[PDB]
């Protein structure tokens, strides 16, 4: 019933990245930037394929500070999770969505069952419930 | 004499990120969102290690777009490519310094042999002239 936490995902497939500033209608809580990371079954489902059990997608965010017109990185604020499996996750579509704060696998996030995580990527529904796509 | 189109760079591992806002010092022709990129050997370097002939940095640079205080990223600029070999390079400290326009390994951006690239790589001589930080 629970989603793994992603051990090792730094080492993964940099799928995408996207900053979300102050003044954007999610700056709260999803403001800062933000990296997409998929393991190898997930790339299998990002590149038109079907999405195995076991696929891993990574929501990586960060707070970035402002220097001389360049945004920089500064301190993890969390990650999501999701992660494939069409019996387990049946509830939500066959993703397990968890969140760790600041990436910390003693921080787990969501308490009801990744319901609310779901509600917004349920509008995916077309491509399995995954907004990212993959970019050259 | 050439620095070898790092082909499959997308696969590696990803170091970090960087936006470069219009009024940076580097906006021509740094701008944009990059994402500094890695193979196995330039890991070893940015460990703590020396880094071997056959390391390769790559700088992968897209223009974005500004949409709700979003920063989107668009096109692909350049992708910059530092490629270790002590010997072959040793005009500019034993790394190669190439430019590829959108990416593209026909569109060859460095003219002067990397002397200005160098130049200012050189102010990093203590990290093996590389700034980017390995960060978790
Ligand atoms: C709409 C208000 C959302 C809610 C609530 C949650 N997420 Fe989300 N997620 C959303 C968007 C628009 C995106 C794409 C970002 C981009 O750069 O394009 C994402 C992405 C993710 C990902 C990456 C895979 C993907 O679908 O692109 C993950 C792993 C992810 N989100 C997880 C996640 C979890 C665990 C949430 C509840 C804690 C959650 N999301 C909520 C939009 C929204
Ligand atoms: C100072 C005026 C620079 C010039 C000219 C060039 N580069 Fe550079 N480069 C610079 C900085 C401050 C950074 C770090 C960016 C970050 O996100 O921290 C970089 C980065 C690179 C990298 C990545 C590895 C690293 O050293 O961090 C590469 C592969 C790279 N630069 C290549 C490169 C090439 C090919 C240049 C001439 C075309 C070039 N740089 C010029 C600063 C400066
Ligand atoms: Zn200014
Ligand atoms: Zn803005």
């Amino acid at each position: 019933t629970k989603v793994k936490y992603p051990d090792g995902f730094r080492s993964w497939y940099h799928v995408k990245s996207m900053v979300i500033q102050p003044g954007h209608p999610l700056e709260n809580p999803f403001g800062g930037i933000h990296h997409v990371y998929a393991n190898a079954e997930a790339i299998q489902g990002l590149r038109g394929g079907n999405y195995p059990d076991g696929a891993v997608l990574v929501f990586d965010l960060f707070d970035y500070q402002e220097d001389n017109h360049a945004l920089v990185e500064g301190k993890r604020k969390l990650i999501g999770v999701m992660e494939r499996d069409a019996k387990r996750f049946s509830a939500t579509g066959g993703w397990g969505y968890e969140g760790f704060g600041e990436g910390k696998p003693d921080k787990r996030l969501v308490t009801d069952g990744g319901q609310g995580c779901f509600g917004c990527h349920a509008a995916q529904k077309e491509s399995q419930y995954v907004f990212s796509r993959l970019r050259d």
